[PDB]
């Protein structure tokens, strides 16, 4: 039994990707873009009214296993697309003009593990040579300042960069998909938790992006929009300046592919519950996050390139 207001296990999310697609065939198609270490299909939903030569926004959730609110958000986004297409001006315009590639759970093996064995697991579930320590941080596994300071070379560490860039099947599947569709993809959005931040490049080094002023202004406006609903306070800025060095991230990698609107969202809360955000907060968190995501989407539509 799936519910948008509860955390759903992988079997339930997987069944949902199939069912939401079949229920909405003129708005959603589903593909598998690869398989995980343990052989699970990595599903991707293409959300939008089909048309020729459409630009796209790519959004992933569940790079990190324990960040359950992220997984919940990708589901919420699809919920909103199907519920409000035809009923609300902006969502209607968005789905007509753009496609959204929504990857609801990247790190499926890790997600399963948080349901079965260890709620606080972060990494993938792949094995490592010379140790019994398991897993790689997919968000240190992309080929962008790969495995520099802010990632660990120790396979037993939570920020382990992996044996090589894109060593993880999951990372490679995502990067291959974006490389294959690069000319259409205009924005990259990665959903995480917690701490209430909107981050943009760079995180792999202390440097500001070419369009820093534009991204600063856009993040500032998105944070402002988010706050309108419940007064939730987000901070924002370049990743290395606002958060910490975190090389090998999907956002920096996408940016250096030429996707100039690239953001990481770290959702609620600020540490009271942390990763173990109560189900009672799913609705409010997803609804306010929708406002930021739609603001960014509208901006991208107005500044195509
Ligand atoms: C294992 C750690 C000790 C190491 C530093 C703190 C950790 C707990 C962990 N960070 C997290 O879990 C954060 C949430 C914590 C942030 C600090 C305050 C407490 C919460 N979530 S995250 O992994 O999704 N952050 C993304 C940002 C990357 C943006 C550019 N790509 C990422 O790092 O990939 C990394
Ligand atoms: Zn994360
Ligand atoms: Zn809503
Ligand atoms: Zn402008």
């Amino acid at each position: 039994g799936h519910s948008y207001e509860k955390y759903n296990n992988w079997e339930t999310i997987e069944a949902w990707t199939k069912q939401v697609t079949s229920e909405n065939p003129d708005l959603i198609s589903r593909t598998a873009i690869g398989t995980t270490f343990l052989g699970n299909n990595i599903y991707l939903l293409k959300v939008g009214k089909p048309g020729p030569n459409k630009p796209a926004i790519f959004m992933d959730c569940g790079i990190h296993a324990r960040e359950w609110i992220s997984h919940a958000f990708c589901q919420w986004f699809v919920r909103e697309a199907v519920l409000t297409y035809g009923y609300e001006s902006h969502m209607t315009e968005f789905l007509n003009k753009l496609d959204f590639y929504v990857l609801p759970v990247l790190n499926i093996d890790g997600y399963i593990y948080t349901w079965t064995k260890n709620r606080m697991w972060r990494k993938t579930r792949s094995t490592n040579a010379g140790t019994t320590c398991i897993g790689t941080d997919p968000n240190r596994n992309f080929d962008a300042g790969w495995c520099t300071t802010g990632a660990s070379t120790d396979p037993c560490d939570e920020t382990y960069c992996g044996s090589a860039a894109e060593s993880e099947k999951e990372t490679k599947a995502l990067a291959d998909f974006i490389r294959n569709n690069l000319s259409s993809i205009k924005a990259y959005l990665s959903i995480h938790s917690y701490s209430q931040h909107i981050v943009y490049p760079y995180s792999y080094d202390y440097k500001l992006p070419e369009n820093n002023a534009e991204l600063n202004n856009l993040a500032k406006a998105a944070v402002k929009e988010l706050a309108t609903l419940y007064g939730t306070k987000y901070t924002y800025g370049p990743g290395a300046t606002t958060l910490y060095l975190a090389p090998g991230g999907g956002d920096d990698w996408a940016y250096d592919q030429g996707i100039k609107y690239s953001f990481t969202f770290e959702l609620r809360d600020k540490g009271r519950y942390g990763f173990i955000l109560p189900e009672s907060q799913i609705q409010a968190t997803c609804e306010e996050t929708m406002l930021a995501i739609k603001y960014v989407t509208n901006y991208v539509l107005g500044h195509l390139y």
